[PDB]
């Protein structure tokens, strides 16, 4: 069958696992490869998704992963505003290593559960239509917008 590959990326502690956790096993962690066979509007197809690591020390051991991947769901938190200025980082070495200015990718603004918000949804909406890319805001703990992130991702490399 189709399978897509999608790469998981984004600061320490944005929540990269939870939101696939949520979308794999439907439960939140409180406190990596998978690979699930879905129906996505009608076709079969498998996931194959890399939840990356937070911290790498690379960007030649962060090349590897980002060379294969094929869509990447681009993970900020909306509480974080560090990790929201860091998505501009992962964006141009994702350019970088796939030698192209249009790569499928998605700016999913995560844990918008919380109050205490410091980067605004315009701000995120803004960053997402200069890249020319769709952003969604996601709760892994909810799972509002789960399932909508990654089948946005899907579709998305299906457009390309
Ligand atoms: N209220 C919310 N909390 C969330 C949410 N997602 C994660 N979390 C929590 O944030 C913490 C980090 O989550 P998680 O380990 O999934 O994030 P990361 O994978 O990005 N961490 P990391 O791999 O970079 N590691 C260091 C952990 O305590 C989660 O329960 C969410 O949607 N809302
Ligand atoms: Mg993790």
């Amino acid at each position: 069958m189709t399978e897509y590959k999608l790469v998981v990326v984004g600061a320490p502690g944005v929540g990269k696992s939870a939101l696939t956790i949520q979308l794999i096993q439907n439960h939140f962690v409180d406190e990596d490869s998978y690979r699930k066979q879905v129906v996505i509007d009608g076709e079969t197809c498998l996931l194959d998704i890399l939840d990356t690591a937070g911290q790498e020390e690379y960007s030649a051991m962060r090349d590897q992963y980002m060379r294969t991947g094929e869509g990447f769901l681009c993970v900020f938190a909306i509480n974080n505003t560090k990790s929201f200025e860091d998505i501009h980082q992962y964006r141009e070495q994702i350019k970088r290593v796939k030698d192209s200015d249009d790569v499928p990718m998605v700016l999913v603004g995560n844990k918008c559960d919380l109050a205490a918000r410091t980067v605004e949804s315009r701000q995120a909406q803004d960053l997402a239509r200069s890249y020319g890319i769709p952003y969604i805001e996601t709760s892994a703990k909810t799972r509002q917008g789960v399932e909508d992130a990654f089948y946005t991702l899907v579709r998305e490399i299906r457009q390309h």
